[PDB]
């Protein structure tokens, strides 16, 4: 809201801070991806700070920041606050190795995919097999960033659950917990 | 809605064996049906049941429970389509006694695969997929047994809604005749 | 909705002079009032004579499951259960219920298994009360129903966990019924 | 719902000549001035022969409530309480108000406990008006159950301030059924 | 709702006993019946007493004292009993009772207040509507004052916010002449 | 709603055999339509004896209430008129049109008097054909109550220009009634 | 509403900020991003929170309580109006000694409020969850007001509202603000 | 809505230390105001501030953050009331400088005793009610200790709605003066 | 809408000491109006300020706020009906400065007495009804004093809605002159 | 909608593009464009552009009276429809400058509205529309010569003319053809 002529967030990203701190839908990805390559074709080397307060949103908006953040050259830090669940979780575990943080009283949840379908019995039978190839997507994805195996990833999503900061390090889904 | 000298006009027809299915089938209606059903055998284990079908269809499980009747009790159930049997009321003509499965000439039957729906975790989603697929494997084996048809054709012919006449469920083998005047 | 001559019944209450008891429908408290009515009402007509209950029914209220399990465990006649149809949830409870040896599936009827269902708002101390009282029904449910079945009390609850859907044949294997009625 | 042959009576009705009331609902003004009209009627057709309360009630209005429960106090047959299902709330109050002795609940039948429920908005003159009364509501219904418990107000009071889920043996103990019906 | 043995609802069944169930908010409907009940108990025996329970949250004013006024001029007693609560114009009617027959059960609960309305037009048409409430007031604490014993002024006072009375408060009060005992 | 013993009445069946009608409500098309039948059913029966027509009714439709009115006028037998609660509007016209001597209130009911509401939208044409109805409606209605009450139809339409609350004292003194009935 | 700059971002030049609704994500997410701004602007000025608010989301208010506690700036907090829930939670995190009430505002703390729906298991699940965050709550307050843990269950069982007197008694703020 | 750089008008007001209260008080328009307040006292702690004040009243802990910050800061500020100062609008009015508190001659100034809702538990109830009562305290010693009139006067002249003309508010120590044009 | 540095149409005319009075008045009409008679008369207390009145009427204290500030400010104000000027509209036309309240020749005046409602306890009914009935007084008083009819006569005509050409409002005072072309 | 925004460039050059219903936000509008503008320069005509299916009687009197009060005369363009007040305002523009382009079309009607209540309330209704309808009738019988009578028969239901047809009437001036 306040103007500093810059809005606080325009403001901030003059300094390469991107705030997510909202529910992931298209447009909101759409904002998040442009930023990232803004600031990349700014200066390609200097990192870049993304904060993350999030109950998630759409996977596949998710999967565009996510794969923007791969793609592009500077590094991306990742820095929890409040909570980052369900596809936050997932952006979060996604920062460059080494800088993804939470602070103490961070809260992080990961979870299996939700989602639905109704029609025909063929109809069906496509939106499970499409959601079940999704939640592989998103485990073997999780494994490779924090090191656990696939199979403890799918144990550990089958309901929701819930991790402090210091739990969320030593799961692999953080390198640090920020102090002050 | 009318009365006769008292019964309502269904009551009336009940008293001669007569069932008129005229709604779509939800457990109410299947509930009243597989009561009468029992009530006529009751009456007389041997006279033969009528079956009139005038329905779009509605719950598979209702479906089942006035098909699973059918084929429970000891008299024969005539199955006579009037207007439009789609869906699960295709399927309960298709049930009717062998020889005894019927439509009016310009009645009108529907095929079609089952439809439903699921919303929740992908574990969740899975679970009602398989339940769905698994419900219209059973379909497909009662209706190639009642028909002549083999699974493989009757999983083509109801992959989309396939609209039959009277003399085409004939050919089909869902009913037996086209009831002339 | 019929009416049938002898005076006057709907069918329903026909049936109930047979000693048949229908429930169709998901199970509230106005069901379960007229279920343990008519159950009450045949014990008093003959103590001796077996009642059959014909089950189609999406399950409901555990509440109003309970008074009906309850009622006919309490009775003297025998109760026979028939499933047609669908026993899911306190309907496949009340299934299982029936007397030992008199528990009947009709050969394409569906009998599915779950675990609770409910909802808590409020205060902290509210969801936790509200939590443990749904984990002590859920204890209380497979408790029972590994009496009636001969199951572990831990297989049910591994095979509650998720929505359980059985064959005919299926709940017989697993002691949810003695039979599957053949024509 | 079912009729019954004789004339022709609902299942409800054919209960009530057996001197048997159904509570199986809501309790609102409607339910209570039906069930002290039939306690009436009973204590009329015979002032000796008891008369068979079941509940299975989530609760309800606290003066629809308290019409039931000073007409049993009132009428000179003993009215035995049965609990199936569920007695919650007003509910719970009327179970315990049965003859004493003759107040039961079947095994798996629950029983709840708790404060009043209630709201006001307005001035806060009003509001206040407003919180008297449901203070002095709450008093008076926890003195009443500490007499048909034998519990001390103090007691009730600390167990009535949350939502208080009681099995059947649990309310036998609580003071307030006299005994666990088996079967 | 229940049906007795040719066949009468339970409601039927009591007014063959000269008992009537006020068991709801007053209405036009609901005043309609009690009034056509009590004249038809009256055309059977005019000698006989009534028996009016009454569990009722109060109504439309006007159709309360269509029964008010039915009760003073039909030649029986009517005895009200209170069960449950009888609040507004519920507490009218108990009140309104034959005197000395004027029961309340123990937990009853009895509500004395002041009318409630509404008006919205023009201020001349609110003046109206303001004008016809007053006198509604004064009518009904007038009567009140007349068969509980107690002057216009205390009426006045005691209703002017919603008050809750004890069964034995409202005998007390002069609403009731006793408290029924088991 | 309560049905009384004899075949079965209903309480309004049951009074109409003694030539009682009840009007309790609105007056719309379709409880004139019964009014009037009731009338002229009751004159079928005996044309000499009088008819008892109870009134408590906020009013309604002017063309329904004139069906009622003239039904009156038109009839043999005398019909008194006796309002209860409230008699307004419609209500109180047809108050005023029962048999001269026979009007009567008891002492606590209430009579207002107005002039007709109505509505109309459209094109000036068509504004201007609805308010000339309107008003030959309302001069319709103050001359035949100038007759029934005696008052000048000056003074009828100055006294319904608003709203005008009469008590039962007041409205005989008015001439729409002829007497107050005392207990 | 009104340019001076709008009168909000006029006081943020002053290292003022203004909480002065319900927590929310969108709230807490500009209230973060005016204090880092507030830091990298100066790291050793403090910093002036005023809170108005009836509480809101425990998660948003945490992201505020975390980076309050991990900037290096002195945040001051001042009660006005009134601050209930995680309102009264953000009170309490100010830089000890710099946490304020004007005299006629209130402060109000309860327990955490939720919801549940869904399978046994998963309300179990919820319900865990919220009566950790409780605990988590209770733990932070115990240590910025120097009450027990179990005081502090007892005193938010029900909601319990505070004068800023009784505030200050309590810990929750230093200071009553005279004029 | 119009522009005066560019101001829009309240904006030019602002700049001669005149703030507008001209709606209900909720927290958005008490954090504008408090904003405003701080705002000019940082410019100028010593030239004093003009509260105008047409305003239903809304939120009283929304109404006593303006209160107190007026309290709290160094320069007076005067209340001016136009149109209706009703229920918290009338307690900031009676809460101006002493001697610099105005209505216009037709305005209107109503005092009445709070209003809330509770719903819950008898305990929550209790709570509630607690609560809203001593709120009523809390307000009837301010506008004693502001208008001169004891608390048990304030309190039975706001049992109920009580409409004042500005002559009357004067008289009742809630103003000081009438504007005479 | 349109533009015109850059102005709105209205802002343009406010430059010019044309303040547009073209909706319902409520409190946020009135504090801006309120808000550009305070402007202009710190802008130039001498010269006079053209009102311009389009309004079916809207909030009573609204209206006084407006009426206050004109007759409080030191710049003659006068006021020109365009369309309609019915109820609190009619009421500030006739507030202009005498001598200076005009309508364009098709334009309506209507003057009516106050409109409201109450609901809740009898005491509370009673208290709006004399509020209301106070408003009407207080109205009544001023149109006398600023048209020259007695009191008697506006409560006469105002007891019903009653609309006026500009000429009529001419000949009963609300107005000084039919402007014409 | 495309960037001055376009209107603002047309009222430049003395346009006004009057293309909605007519209501009083739409009057007081118009009404300050055309005060505007005079006071720009009290000589040069302006040019009111109509496509309106008409609205509020008294917003239209309110530009009516408008226009006929300033010094410039006013020109009506109809394209696209004018219709109730908005023919009326076609035929108000400045003698000689009323026209309509070739496949416009213009209606005329009697006035609409809507009164509930009491009689006497109705009664008031009534005869205002009815003055209203008057009203409008005289000045068209003014504006466009025909007498009152013939008016008031041509309106007694909708009437849609075509720009040759209301040429002919007397409503507009000239059908404009092609440059
Ligand atoms: O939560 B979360 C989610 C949701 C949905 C989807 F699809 C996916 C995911 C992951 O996380
Ligand atoms: O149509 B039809 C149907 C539907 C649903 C299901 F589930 C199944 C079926 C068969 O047919
Ligand atoms: O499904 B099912 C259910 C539901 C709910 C509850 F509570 C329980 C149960 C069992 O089954
Ligand atoms: O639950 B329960 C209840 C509710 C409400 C009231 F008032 C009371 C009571 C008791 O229980
Ligand atoms: O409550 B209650 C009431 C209401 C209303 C009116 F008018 C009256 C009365 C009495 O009581
Ligand atoms: O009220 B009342 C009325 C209404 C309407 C019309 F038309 C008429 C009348 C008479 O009374
Ligand atoms: O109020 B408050 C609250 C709410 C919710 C949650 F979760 C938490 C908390 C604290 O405070
Ligand atoms: O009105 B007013 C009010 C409301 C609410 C509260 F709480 C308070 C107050 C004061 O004034
Ligand atoms: O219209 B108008 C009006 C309305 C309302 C009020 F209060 C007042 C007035 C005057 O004019
Ligand atoms: O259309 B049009 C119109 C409408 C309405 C009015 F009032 C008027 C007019 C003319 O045209």
């Amino acid at each position: 809201i306040p103007t500093v002529a810059y809005d606080i967030y325009s403001r901030l990203l003059k300094d390469r801070i991107i705030m997510l701190g909202s529910q992931i839908d298209d447009n909101v990805a759409n904002s998040i991806v442009s930023q990232l390559l803004f600031l990349q074709a700014q200066d390609s080397e200097k990192d870049i700070y993304l904060y993350i307060n999030s109950p998630g949103g759409s996977v596949t908006a998710g999967f565009a920041i996510y794969d923007t953040i791969q793609h592009i050259k500077p590094d991306v830090q990742t820095i929890c606050i409040g909570m980052a669940a369900s596809m936050g979780s997932f952006l979060l575990a996604a920062g460059a190795k080494g800088k993804r943080f939470a602070l103490p009283n961070a809260e992080v949840m990961i979870h299996q995919p939700l989602g639905g379908a109704q029609g025909q019995a063929t109809e069906i039978e496509i939106a499970a097999n499409h959601i079940l190839k999704t939640r592989e997507k998103l485990n073997r994805i999780l494994s490779e960033r924090t090191g656990q195996s696939i199979e403890k990833i799918q144990q550990d999503t089958d309901r929701d659950n819930f991790l402090t900061a210091a739990e969320a390090k030593e799961y692999g889904l953080i390198d640090e917990v920020m102090e002050p």
